[PDB]
C-alpha cells in the first residue's frame, strides 16, 4: 500500500516529482515531437531494474509502442553506462507493440496475465509503459463526433491502466504528442543548449517551479 518512486536518472527532476514517478499512479509526460518522452521511458525502463537505495524497485517492464520507436540498443547503452548488465536489463522488458488502439486495449488485459506471472517473484512488474497513450486515437477517432467517442474510449483505457497501477502497485508511464485523467502531468518542452525543461500541470499543491535535465549517454539525468 505504501507508494514506490522510480528515479527518473535526473535529481532535476526527480524533486519536482518528489523522488521520481510513482506507483499507483499514471503519469503522463506531453510535449511536441522531440521533447524527450521516449527517451525517458527508455531510461525508466532501466531506472526501476536498480534496487532502492539506487532509485529503482527491483522491477520487471511491461512496454505497450504504438510507434515502434522502443530501441533495444538504446537500453542497452543506459544500462551500461550506469553499470547493469545490458542483455539482463532486457530480459525484463516485456515490449508488445499495439497494431491499433483495439489491440492497444487488449494488450492491457494481456499485461495483466505477465503481471500475475511474476508477482512475488524476485523482480515483479513495476512500471508500466504506454509509449503513445494517443497516436492510435488520433488516427482512428476523427470528424464529427469522434471527441466524445474518442474520449469515452481513453477513458475506458485510462481506468483499465489505473486500476493495474492501484492493484499490483505499478508505476504507470504514459506518453502523448502536442502541438484527462491521467494521476499527474508533465509538460516536457526543448531548451536551448540541448536542454529539456519539465513543468508540472494542473497540480497547484505540488511543486510549481520547472526541472532542467540533459539527453545523454545514460539516458536523461541533470
Ligand atoms: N543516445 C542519445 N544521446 C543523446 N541524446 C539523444 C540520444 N538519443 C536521442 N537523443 C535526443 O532525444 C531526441 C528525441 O527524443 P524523443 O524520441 O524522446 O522525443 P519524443 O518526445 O518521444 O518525440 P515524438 O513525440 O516525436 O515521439 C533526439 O532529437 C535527441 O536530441
Ligand atoms: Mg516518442
Amino acid at each position: 500500500a505504501t507508494i514506490g518512486r522510480i528515479s527518473t536518472g535526473s535529481k532535476s527532476l526527480d524533486k519536482l516529482l518528489g523522488g521520481g514517478i510513482e506507483t499507483q499512479a499514471i503519469t503522463e509526460v506531453f510535449g511536441e515531437f522531440g521533447s524527450g518522452k521516449t527517451q525517458l521511458a527508455h531510461t525508466l525502463a532501466v531506472m526501476v531494474q536498480l534496487p532502492p537505495e539506487e532509485g529503482g524497485l527491483n522491477g520487471s517492464v511491461i512496454w505497450i509502442d504504438t510507434e515502434n520507436t522502443f530501441r533495444p540498443e538504446r537500453i542497452r547503452e543506459i544500462a551500461q553506462n550506469r553499470g547493469l548488465d545490458p542483455d539482463e536489463v532486457l530480459k525484463h522488458i516485456y515490449v508488445a507493440r499495439a497494431f491499433n488502439s483495439n489491440h492497444q486495449m487488449l494488450l492491457v488485459q494481456q499485461a495483466e496475465d505477465k503481471i500475475k506471472e511474476l508477482l512475488n517473484t524476485d523482480r515483479p512488474v513495476k512500471l508500466l509503459i504506454v509509449d503513445s497513450l494517443t497516436s492510435h486515437f488520433r488516427s482512428e477517432y476523427i470528424g464529427r463526433g469522434a471527441l466524445a467517442e474518442r474520449q469515452q474510449k481513453l477513458a475506458k483505457h485510462l481506468a483499465d491502466l489505473h486500476r493495474l497501477a492501484n492493484l499490483y502497485d505499478i508505476a504507470v508511464f504514459v506518453t502523448n504528442q502536442v502541438q484527462h485523467s491521467a494521476t499527474l502531468r508533465v509538460y516536457l518542452r526543448k531548451g536551448k543548449g540541448g536542454k529539456r525543461i519539465a513543468r508540472l500541470i494542473d497540480a497547484p499543491h505540488l511543486p510549481e517551479g520547472e526541472a532542467v535535465f540533459s539527453i545523454t549517454e545514460k539516458g536523461i539525468e541533470d
